[PDB]
């Protein structure tokens, strides 16, 4: 069998092969630090795996990708190199965490927000594990002096730019949203009631949001919105909790149901705009 | 020294004990596939590295993280932690990819967006390694019909939700954005003329968006604000391109640069509004 390391290092070869379209064998050395015996190995055991893959090259001394390649590793596909990328770009990891070879010039749309503590979202994320209440001081808009709360939190939250911990307000009795950037955490509280997270029906009930390319377009504009979203025969159908339906809305700016006269402004259009309108009501109440 | 793999155990190690507080050896055997003695061996490393972050129990057989407990590695902090708790709610990895313990129940806002072939990817890739023209197929919603042309791509763009190629358009005589999801890519051009990417002002030149809390604000929700959107001093500098300006600000929800008489409604203002509407005049042009 494959130890853990070595199939690592296959899916270096694989991800290379695919994009850069070649790999040396210093590539594997200066990465993961290893001998070149092993690294001419590695490559050895990646043409008895999938030979057709690649052939070596003696004038250049370079392993060369083949029209034929297919990946042996899902860990090669698309949508995982492009957050790669992303990743790179904005910092989140350094080059010598990632497989990237050629790194292209890019650029991506910056998300300001407050670098949150690991201590934090650690404390959080045991809470939610173990169900145990957390006094916190929380400020917001609507109530900017700090306040302190009693919070049982039981899941999070994304909204395209911040996460929120979703928990039961023991002073409010409702289950509701909290920025993680806007909270501190002070203490636990062993003392307060437990709370059944499977009472929040905003979390735990999903709904769905059904969109379509808006119906002013031409049948060729159409296909274009259409391959944009990704749509599969004429519609897309995206599920999310209730209590998460009004960031997916803001997220892709789907905010205003109407179906307006503009179709350039307005290129997917929400089909179901009375059951959305209803749920965030319900949500919000 | 430490070899590639056993530090990425210890980098496991020390991940767990940051966020889950906790860490069996029955979690490293089964995460990387090694011996009980090498799971132990690990361990006992980590504790010779990093004593005071953890504790031997030998009633729960556990280690347990200290009140002292210091992350040995950058790879732990919080904002890596936050987005590999988004990449698997995502589905971009799975939970055996990810040094990830406890998975909290999340929700994630949904980008739908077509699925784009690694080839393709890699085609464009290459294409900007090696500054080489290839003839694409391109469709948008002004041009909806397919229609041929040829780019020289040097670099890529992600405005929030898609990627886009910059590429010189050999037609149209400009720098210009194409996006990968409309793009098919038909073969190389050698015989088109190479082109420098420095004379790419657009992409080259970085501008700043001065970024402070609206005006109508309390000094009390000013500092809420301040806190949500991480300036130091009362304001954010946010660099970019100036081809991404548009997106930056479209991202962010700043495309309407007039200051409101709603507050509420507009947290943050661009403070250079004129600088930003002239730059993006002279970019589209």
């Amino acid at each position: 069998k494959v130890r853990w390391g070595q199939n690592r290092r296959l899916n270096f070869i694989d991800v290379r092969l695919q994009y850069d379209g070649r790999i040396n064998r210093s590539d594997l050395m200066q990465f993961f630090d290893i001998s070149a015996p092993q690294a001419s190995a590695d490559l050895g055991l990646y043409q008895q795996l999938a030979g057709d893959n690649l052939v070596y090259d003696t004038r250049q001394r370079i392993y060369l990708a083949t029209p034929e390649f297919k990946p042996i590793t899902k860990r090669s596909e698309a949508t995982r190199y492009l957050n790669e990328l992303q990743r790179l770009a904005r910092g989140i990891v350094e080059p010598d965490e990632s497989f990237v070879g050629y790194q292209p010039s890019t650029g991506v749309v910056v998300s300001p927000s407050r670098a949150i503590e690991a201590d934090e979202v650690a404390t959080l994320l045991r809470a939610i594990r173990d169900r145990v209440a957390l006094r916190v001081r929380y400020q917001s808009m609507d109530a900017p002096e700090p306040q302190e709360w009693v919070l049982s939190p039981h899941a999070l939250g994304f909204d395209g730019l911040r996460w929120h911990a979703r928990a039961w307000c023991h002073a409010r009795q409702v289950f509701r949203d909290f920025a993680i950037g806007r909270l501190d955490v002070l203490e636990h509280v062993f003392s307060a009631k437990p709370v059944d997270p499977l009472l929040d029906e905003g979390w735990n009930n999903e709904v769905t949001v059904s969109l379509v390319p808006h119906p002013g377009l031409t049948p060729s504009q159409r296909r274009v919105v259409m391959r944009d979203y990704g749509m599969v025969d004429g519609h897309c159908e995206l599920r999310c909790r209730k209590a998460m339906l009004f960031y997916t809305l803001r997220h892709l700016n789907l905010e205003s149901l109407a179906i307006s006269d503009v179709p350039a402004q307005q290129h997917v259009v929400v089909e179901n705009a009375e059951e959305v309108k209803q749920w965030m009501r319900e949500d919000r109440d």
